[PDB]
Parts: C-alpha cells; structure tokens; sequence
C-alpha cells in the first residue's frame, strides 16, 4: 500500500515522517515542492515526490500510483488563497485514482467560529464529502508546541495577554498528532471515522500557571484587546488580525473541545503540558 | 432603516419583493443584474439597483448607504464557482458601511453532507463569523413548487425516481421561506439568530402517494441509480451529478431536519404539499369537454 505525505518538511510532517522512518513503514512517500530541500537524513529513506500545493499538475503526477495520500493543510491565509489546495487534493486523488485520504484538519471549524481559517477548514470537509472518496478526517487540538518559543516574550512581560476571556482551549503536542496520524495510517480498519485529536484544556489561568512553574517566572494571565492583541503581533500583514480571532473564538468557548480518540488509536495518554515543557 | 434585497427578480426573490410590498415596508431596495426583468407594479414600490455578484465594486456601489442587506446566493456550481459570491459579500458590506447580512442558505450544509454545495454553505456561514459583521442566518428546506411542473414526467413514468432510498425529506413552499423572512426582517428582534424554516418531512413512498391522489394517476417509489439520475438530468453539464448528490444526502437522512422556527416567527403553520397541490386543478394531458 503506497503512501503519500504531503507537507512532508513542514512542523507536523517532520514528526510524521521522522516516525514513520523510525517504525520502517513500508512504501512511504513525501510531497516537497523543492526535492533539494530535503533533510539528509531522509535521502535513501523515503521516496520522494516533487508537489506543489498550488500547481495542479504537479499534484496529479505525484499522486500517480498511490493508495492513500495524508494531506497537511499549508498556512496561506486568508481562506480563500488557501481553498485552492484542497480543491488540487481532490481534482488530483480522483484524477489517479487514490483510494483513501486522511486529511488533517484543524478544531476551529464550527459553522460559529470566528477564526479566520474555519471557513477553510468547513469547506475542506465538505468537498472532501462531495468527492465520493474514501476518507478519514482528523481533526487536532491547538498545538503546544509554540509556548516552548514563545517562553522568553513572556518571561519578559510577566503577563499571558491572549485575548480569550476565561474560555478554556484545549491543546495537544505535535508529536502526539503524529503518532495518532501514524496509528491511522498503520490500522486500515480506523479509515472512513471522523477523529478529534485532543491533549489538556487549560483556561488562560490555568495555562499562566504552567507557564510560570515551568519558566520559574512568575507570569499572570492579563488578557489585552483583541485590537491590541492584533497590532503588535500583526507581521505578516493580516496575520494579527487572524491571530486574535483564534483566542476569541476560545473566548466563545468553542476550543474546549476533547475526545479520547488518542488514547483509543495509540493506547496511551497525551503528554500533558508540564511534561512538554518540561522536556 | 435601509433594507436591500439581492436577486430579488429570481424565484424566491419574487415572493419576498412581493410580500414585502403587500407588507409595506418602507426603504426596500433591490439588487438585480438584469433591470429590465424588474416587473412594472413593482416601479414606485422599491428602488432598484444594477449588481453583479462577482464583480466586487459592483457589489461595494449596490450596497453603499444600505443598512441591512438581504443575501439570496445564486446558483453557480461547483462551490469553489460560486465562493466569490459570499468573499464579495462581506467585502462589500465593510467597504460601504452595512450594519447587518441576512443570509438565505440552504439546509443541506452539514460537515459530511454530500450534496455538491455544502462546501459553499459551510464557507458562507463561517466568512459571516469570520467577519465580525452582525448577521441572521436562515436556513431552507427544499423547494416544493418544482414538484408541480415535474408532475408531467412523473405521471408519465408512473414513477417517482429520485435516488433517496429510504430517507426522509423536509420540504417547504417558497412563499413560506419567504413569510419567514418577511417576519425576521420585520422584526430586528429576531437578529443575530441562526434559524431553519422547514415545512413537512416525507419518505419518497409518502411522496409519491401525495403525488399519485394530487395527480390522479398511480405513481410509485421506484427509485433509479446515481449514475442513471445524473444522466438524465444533466443540464446544464454537471447539474446531473449535482442534482443526484441532493437526493443521496437524503437517503443518508441528512434532509430529515425541522424546527419550530417557522411557526414561532409566522405564527402560523406551514403548507404542506398536498394542501400546495391542491392550489389550482393539475393541468392533464387529456381532453376533459
Ligand atoms: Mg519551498
Ligand atoms: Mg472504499
């Protein structure tokens, strides 16, 4: 059964790829739309496909002779200059007849939320549905990861001003999406289900907290506007405003969204935050 | 309070201008493509407007200096066709000012409904959350009125062969979706709320029998494939195939939604199909001297 990862060398496709390497999964494919700029500890691991998200033809020859294709969304935004990829996913799994997609999809999609890329999300669903073609769609939590980086900032401020009121949002590492997407992969009999890849929900007190136990600093939750939160994160253009939407939608509570659907298809417990970052 | 309403020369934006007139609301507007398919009563009752749905400054200019913009999508497929619309739609509201959309969507949206325009109605509802502009969402159940004019072929076929197993279909008349929105946009109470204007549930074998006493000829549930459906229906190219994938939401049951929203905004009950037959004597193919 050939695979294909897209999005191969970006953050969720290294864990993936990392993964399946390391667990010698056979047939494995990668997606890169530059095959130079793979890492060269992969060269002579996994085969390699030239693909581009938002070259059409490129995506019909790439998925030439595969049986299921895992399809990591890219980061375009707004929703409408990054639709297009899905529409390609699609137009080329059924164009060489690919049997099967698992499609990684963000929590954030209710027809309510308010972040900016839920209209992308909602759609991708969908079309996915119009399609007629097998598929398993995996829907992630928000990742940890970004915390680890973003300790310094605000170790500095003493203060965690995302602008979520006292909602609750639930997060997951994206180790932890990796091995429940290579749990799917490896166990046919999962294909076809609707997933919710989900860690630990925290309110913004709660996460404060961690932050501060973990950083040895003491941090406060001190939400700014969303208009404040937007201008001085706002790089790239546009991004601020899209930033903020996603901590107002946790405001609406509708981030506080769990399954044990981890604990069912990797029989084991999500790594909480403070191991994370403890780590 | 300025109150605009787009495609309001096709079908269900008839009865809404009409209902709105007989209403006497005040500071109604249309935005129509074609102005000179506006019916004559109609001149001196509403102002008119030229629009273009994907043309966005035509859409910026149609909307500057109206308060509340009435949204009625066309039916341009595939979704990603048709996306334009609702990217032009709020771009146009911020640009010139609009206050709040009243967005007409159709019911068949669900995450995994198969209809071929779920893409665009789950789009539409979530850039209208997106966009931080106040807005009513309405859902509809399906049309009846199409049922008349396709009696003709039924009666014909002696059968009803709409691919929707054994799954049960809310449907409901135009005039009642616009008797709803007539009452929502009367009443900017009702604002900010996501509704569903649904009439009656039928199993296609319900149907059929409504049809086969309305008509007076015997016509049974026999339905077709997929595939068979969409060939004989493709017109224009790829309607065949999108028209079958309503019909299969159905048989997955994902047509079977009601509410009371219909009742609590009109404070009446909705028509069912047979009372809708039974409006004017069908037309039969023979002679009756
Ligand atoms: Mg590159
Ligand atoms: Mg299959």
């Amino acid at each position: 059964m050939n695979i294909m990862l897209t999005g191969a060398t970006g953050h969720l496709g290294t864990h993936i790829t990392n993964q399946a390497i390391a667990n010698h999964i056979d047939h494995f494919h990668i997606g890169v739309r530059n095959v130079e700029k793979v890492p060269d500890d992969w060269r002579g691991k996994v085969s390699v496909r030239q693909l581009d998200y938002f070259n059409q033809e490129s995506m019909v020859e790439a998925f030439k002779g595969m049986d299921t294709v895992v399809f990591i969304p890219s980061i375009i935004h707004p929703s409408f200059k990054r639709i297009p990829e899905v529409e390609n996913l699609v137009y080329a799994a059924k164009q060489s007849g690919v049997a099967h997609i698992i499609f990684i999809g963000y929590y954030a999609d209710q027809h309510n939320n308010p972040f900016h890329m839920s209209p992308y999300f909602g759609y991708a669903s969908r079309l996915l549905s119009t399609s007629g073609i097998d598929y398993t769609y995996v829907r992630m939590a928000m990742y940890m990861d970004p915390l680890k980086p973003y300790l310094p900032e605000l170790m500095n401020m003493h203060k965690l001003i995302y602008p979520a009121g006292d909602g609750r949002i639930n997060y997951i590492t994206r180790n932890d999406i990796a091995r429940g997407v290579i749990a799917i992969i490896k166990n046919p009999d999962t294909w076809g289900k609707r997933y919710l890849l989900s860690g630990y929900s925290y309110d913004m007190k709660e996460l404060a907290a961690i932050l501060s136990e973990a950083s040895g600093t003491e941090i406060k939750y001190e939400p700014v506007s969303l208009e404040t939160f937007a201008e001085m994160y706002d790089e790239p253009k546009g991004f601020g405003a899209l930033l903020a939407s996603m901590y107002h939608a946790g405001a609406r509570g509708l981030l506080d969204q769990e399954s044990n659907d981890f604990k069912q298809l990797v029989n084991d417990q999500p790594q909480t935050l403070q191991s994370f970052l403890q780590e």
